[PDB]
This record gives C-alpha cells, sequence and structure tokens, in this order.
C-alpha cells in the first residue's frame, strides 16, 4: 500500500558538492545550499521530520547509495544521476533535475573534446574518473572498452589538484557543478566539448517503498510551479571568475 | 514483491501522435513510429509479449491515464506528460525524454512570447486549449486562474485546422511533436517564444507494480546504451518544409 510522510522521521542522506550540499565548519558544522534549501520546501510540504545526515568524507555516491540499500538511511538528496545499475538494487523519485556531463581541464591543454579521448590523443592514466560515480561506469562503456585503465580519483578534490598539478590531463564532471566550479571557484580550470551521457537526478529511496507517491507528488507539484527552477537560479547563477 | 515481465503477456496502450505513433489505414490498421519501435526494443530486452492496443480515437491523455488506472492496460506508451495530478491515480517509469511546450500560431502573427497571452493581448476565444492535456492545466494554473474560457480543441486536426482558417491565433504543443508537424506537414505554421512547463515523458504503469524495477532497468539501459537518442534521431530529425 501507500502513505503519507506527515509525522514520520527520515533520516536523509545528503553527500558533501558545492553548492547543492555545502558544508561550513563554525566555532560545529552547518548545512546550506540547494539540497538544504530543497529539503525544508518538502518538509514544510509533507510535515516529516528531517534528519538529515551528512555522509562519512570520502564517501562515493556508489557508496552512499548501497548505504541506504543496506538501511543506513530513509532517503538519499543529492546531485545523484539515475542510474541501471543503481535502479536494481534502489527506487529513485520522479527527477529533481536533467544532467549531463562535460570534460574538465586546465586552460591551455590541447583538448578540443571527447574525439581526443575516444582517438587515444590522452594517455588511459592521465584520464582521471572519480570512482563510485555514474561517470566511471561510462567511461567504462564509451571510452575504454570496460578497462579499468583511467587515473582513479577518491574526491573532487583530488581531481581539482591533479589537473592543477599536471598528474592528469582531463577528468568528467556533471555539467551544473562543472559550470559552477569552474566559474567560481578554479578559474584556470574550464570545460570543453559538447556534453554527454544526458540523464537526471532523483531522489534515491527504498525499492518498493511506502511513500513513493506522496513524494513524487510533491516533486511534480514542486517542478510545476517554478520553485525547482528557483533554487535553481538561487544557487547556480553565479559567476566570480573574470 | 516483484517480478519480471519475461513471458508474461502486457497489454500496451497507445494512442496516435505522429511520429510516436502513426496509425495508417489499409480494411486494417498499420502502426509505426517511436512508440512502436520502443516497444520492440524493450519487448526483445524483456521477453514479454506484446499485445499492443490503439486507444479509440477520441480518447484524450487524461482518459488514457485514467483508462489505465481502471485496468483496461497493463502499461501504456506514449508522449504521455508526468504531472503531480496523474501520479496521484497511476505510476510512471523513469523518464523516455525530456518534454517542454511551445505556442504554435500560423506564420505572421504578431506574438513575442508568452507574456502576450498573460497580458491579455489575445481573447480568451481566440487561444486553443486541447482539453485532457497537460497544456490545459498549464493554462488554467499561469493563464486564467482556474477558468475554463478558452477556445476547446478535441483534436491536434481540430488545432490545426482551427489556427489554418483563422477561428483561433494560437495554441500550446509539446516541442517534438510541434517541431515535427511545423517542419513537415503543416509549413505555414510555426513555433515562437521561450519553451515552458519544462516535463518529462514516462511510461504510464500502475501504481504499486509489481514490474516497475524490471522497466525501469531496462528503460535506463537503453537511455545509457544511446538507443533512445538513436530513435528520436530516427523518427524526429525530418524537415520536409522549404
Ligand atoms: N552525479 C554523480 C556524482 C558526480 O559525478 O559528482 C553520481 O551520482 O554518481
Ligand atoms: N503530452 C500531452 C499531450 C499533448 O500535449 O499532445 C499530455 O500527456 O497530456
Ligand atoms: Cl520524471
Ligand atoms: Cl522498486
Ligand atoms: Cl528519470
Ligand atoms: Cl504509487
Amino acid at each position: 500500500g501507500s502513505a503519507r510522510l506527515k509525522g514520520i522521521t527520515l533520516r536523509i542522506g545528503v553527500i558533501e558538492s558545492v553548492p547543492f550540499t555545502i558544508v561550513a565548519n563554525v566555532i560545529t558544522t552547518k548545512l546550506t545550499g540547494y539540497v538544504l534549501d530543497l529539503i525544508e520546501y518538502l518538509r514544510d510540504k509533507m510535515g516529516f521530520v528531517a534528519d538529515v545526515q551528512l555522509a562519512p568524507p570520502n564517501t562515493s555516491y556508489t557508496g552512499l547509495v548501497l548505504a541506504l540499500a543496506n538501511g543506513d538511511y530513509d532517503i538519499a538528496i543529492g546531485d545523484i544521476t539515475v542510474t541501471s545499475a543503481r535502479r536494481e538494487i534502489v527506487a529513485f523519485s520522479n527527477s529533481i533535475s536533467d544532467n549531463s556531463m562535460r570534460i574538465l581541464m586546465r586552460k591551455g591543454t590541447l583538448i578540443d573534446g571527447m574525439d581526443d579521448l575516444k582517438n587515444g590523443k590522452i594517455p588511459y592514466n592521465r584520464i582521471g574518473i572519480r570512482i563510485g560515480t555514474a561517470g566511471e561506469d561510462y567511461y567504462l562503456r564509451e571510452i575504454s572498452g570496460g578497462s579499468r585503465n583511467f587515473y582513479p580519483l577518491k574526491s573532487r578534490q583530488e581531481m581539482y589538484d591533479s589537473l592543477l598539478a599536471g598528474i592528469i590531463d582531463v577528468s568528467f564532471m556533471d555539467i551544473g557543478t562543472a559550470e559552477y566550479v569552474t566559474n567560481n571557484i578554479y578559474c584556470n580550470l574550464t570545460l570543453v566539448g559538447e556534453d554527454f551521457d544526458k540523464s537526471t537526478f532523483g531522489i534515491v529511496t527504498p525499492k518498493e517503498w511506502l511513500y513513493a507517491k506522496d513524494l513524487d507528488v510533491n516533486i511534480l507539484s514542486l517542478r510545476e510551479t517554478g520553485i525547482l527552477d528557483n533554487l535553481k537560479k538561487k544557487w547556480f547563477q553565479t559567476k566570480a571568475c573574470p
């Protein structure tokens, strides 16, 4: 059957990613961003108690999904890509956003786009890929014919640091955060080529979840009334870099 | 619980909409299009037995959803918009396509965008709306404050004929089919303004369906491997108009 979430306490997994989920050390931690605002909209509308739980550091996106599937959270909200492999083990709400990926590199690097990766212009071990991301599965399917021959990265920070230090030549990033970081944080990083892997972000829930309909109806309502677009503008329509 | 669809007969509701589901006579009816190709892809991967059932000629999109909810079909596949109100009574698969709407008009008409409809540049009886479509709920929320004061249309054909005959000045149409019709069939109709009501198309299923996971995993696999993009290119890239 089904039921409403009013009165229910949800352990909500979130995962650090600026400006979706922003973690500030203050003197304890304070969370802000698109995700926290979305949670407030849902909490206010649906009446659950939000127990927001930040995933341990270097928890991967796949790791978060697996932790939820094992019972560690009730839902997980973030820049979490809906994939076939994940859908085998968890359900997803209606999509909160479209998504695609872009190629991230250091400015001045002689790469014109994806054909340069697919034609072997870049040594495979100088392509950095964040393990436990949807981008890893894309790489393995479309670039390397299944071979794990990329330079593995444990976090976005390692991705940025390795690019800037010249340890890797390129990586992949979701478009929203890719634009955000290159337009606001690392002015010397840039995006190149057409976007790829058109996909979506969804809220992760247990399979056959009692509260599936309540959540979906609410997400769709926020879509239809322009709230999701408002939140995207609020958090993403900014550019500090000259 | 859950089950796989292999060997199981699915009654699949489809609805006329070129080039998603294209209906030809000779007496017998022949069906072709993106939808029919998609059914074949899913059938081959999942192993179900497809019992494809064209909805009666005058069936509306809301009517199709309600027919499914009533048990008249097992799933429905088409250019069917995922909306909050529909999600109250049926579930939807992971999206098969993004969607948005555009303003449809005769070439030459002096309309800049949605502002003209909101500012009252157009008499309400000269705005045609196809009843029982998602666009009707958009009109009611954004334009008329709940009043059904539009020129009601019973079909796309009535929409085109009424625009060409000058009985109405504008209507709304989903972008995929709007581009197709104005680029191939009605060369003297055109689209104007920014797209609006960003949404998705999904396969309609019963709520709490036994087979939800099997279907979603397979749809996401078709997305990831590029089949959905191939199908879109195949059916929508054409442009016959000079
Ligand atoms: N959206 C990706 C994470 C990332 O690329 O940052 C995922 O869910 O795996
Ligand atoms: N996609 C619309 C139908 C249409 O606009 O042709 C719906 O599901 O209501
Ligand atoms: Cl959706
Ligand atoms: Cl499920
Ligand atoms: Cl989706
Ligand atoms: Cl449901």
